[PDB]
């Protein structure tokens, strides 16, 4: 019966990633980042998610992560902002960088 398996979105519920899932980019899961806005985002790699929606073409501007390109990535179910897809690098091609504060953590199901 673990209490922190399971990442849901906070505004909605959609099913989104998995504690196990959580992967050390540069040695941390956790990166925190400026956008242009001057917005701070406590962001948590993750190997894999679902129940999302990736809009547009990837951007290489701006990225957080050196030799990957970027999509956003919106709750598929409500819209909300939960982080981006990132792609195109190296080990690992492909990867996501979710909000923190935007999912909650919670049991299985
Ligand atoms: O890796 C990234 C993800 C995108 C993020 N980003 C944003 O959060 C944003 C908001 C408005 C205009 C442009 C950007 C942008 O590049 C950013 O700054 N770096
Ligand atoms: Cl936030
Ligand atoms: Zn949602």
């Amino acid at each position: 019966a673990p209490g922190a398996s399971i990442f849901r979105c906070r505004q909605c519920g959609q099913t989104i990633s998995r504690r196990d899932w959580l992967l050390p980019m540069g040695g941390d899961h956790e990166h925190v980042v400026f956008n242009p806005a001057g917005m701070i985002f406590r962001v948590w790699c993750f190997s894999l998610a679902q129940g999302l929606r990736l809009i547009g073409a990837p951007s290489g501007e701006f990225s957080w992560f050196k030799g990957y390109d970027w999509t956003i990535a919106l709750c598929g179910q409500c819209g909300s902002h939960l982080g981006w897809h990132y792609e195109g690098g190296s080990q690992p091609q492909t990867f996501f960088g979710l909000i923190k504060d935007r999912l909650a953590e919670g049991p299985a199901d």
